[PDB]
């Protein structure tokens, strides 16, 4: 019975989670990876952060969340130089990312809807991954 | 407040759970998606990737390597099937070993299975 590995199901929903995301966030034309790593700077201002220190907040690959950060500072939404590395957010980086909040925040609330308290399962999950983290 | 985004928690779980499963999986010589994808054919490409949970492009170059090493031909080759078995115990082990760090198992699954199925009904 593979139908229950907590890394497939787990694997399984956080991609369907990804395409909701998406499908969601077209109006603000990102992708739910770059809102993330938008969220993330807006939260952290720029900055100088290493890509994996990066790519690790937002649960990403180093390789993907840079080549993501490219077409992203490629449409001005973000502006990187040199520090590890100098991001910022670009007035259009926060539009972009003020525009899709309430895109954002609606799918969240359809989606954790399915579940009696979002916060504690949540908890759980991350509880679950960072149990795998010291596996 | 987007800590909180089931998107990101979801994702970074599942990312921390490939990596302790492909740990766990070495003996085998198999990752977790390859491990998944040896799993699901023993039970159209876009049709396979979206159950196993990975992407076309991903998918394609899995099964690529995977007949590459005589896994698959979609058919499970003999040496498919016992390198499928030989990850068993393993994902198992790993499986009985992380699955212990929750209350209810079952439930917390049906919750994480609920969310991405919530998900897919949008």
């Amino acid at each position: 019975a593979f139908d229950e590995c907590a890394c497939y199901t787990t694997r399984r929903a956080a991609r369907q989670l990804g395409q909701a995301y998406d499908r969601a966030l077209r109006p603000s034309g990102l992708t739910n990876t770059q809102f993330s790593t938008l969220a993330v700077i807006s939260l952290s201002e720029g900055i100088d952060l290493t890509m994996s220190e990066l790519a690790a907040r937002i649960g990403v690959e180093r390789t993907t969340l840079t080549r993501n950060l490219e077409v992203m500072r490629r449409d001005g939404l973000v502006r990187v130089m040199a520090g590890c590395k100098r991001i910022e957010l670009t007035a259009k980086g926060r539009a972009a990312l003020q525009k899709a909040v309430p895109l954002w925040r609606g799918v969240q609330a359809e989606v954790t809807a399915s579940v009696g308290d979002w916060p504690r399962v949540r908890r759980d999950i991350a509880n679950l991954g960072q149990a795998a983290e010291a596996c």
